[PDB]
């Protein structure tokens, strides 16, 4: 991680730029993806985890 004024980008379409900070990161691959290249999977009200369509699908 290096703060060089680099904006947030999707690791799939590389188009959708995350908001001020960080977008959705795969709870597995850890890859940064947009709300369209992943899904919301919270493990009980305490922590919200996002899994890419490749993990959410392959992992059923
Ligand atoms: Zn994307
Ligand atoms: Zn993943």
């Amino acid at each position: 991680q290096e703060q060089k004024g680099d904006a947030p980008t999707c690791g799939i379409c590389h188009k959708t730029k995350f908001a001020d900070g960080c977008g959705h990161n795969c709870s597995y691959c850890q890859t940064k993806f947009c709300a369209r290249c992943g899904g919301r999977v919270s493990l009980r009200s305490n922590k919200v985890m996002w899994v890419c369509n490749l993990c959410r699908k392959q992992q059923e």
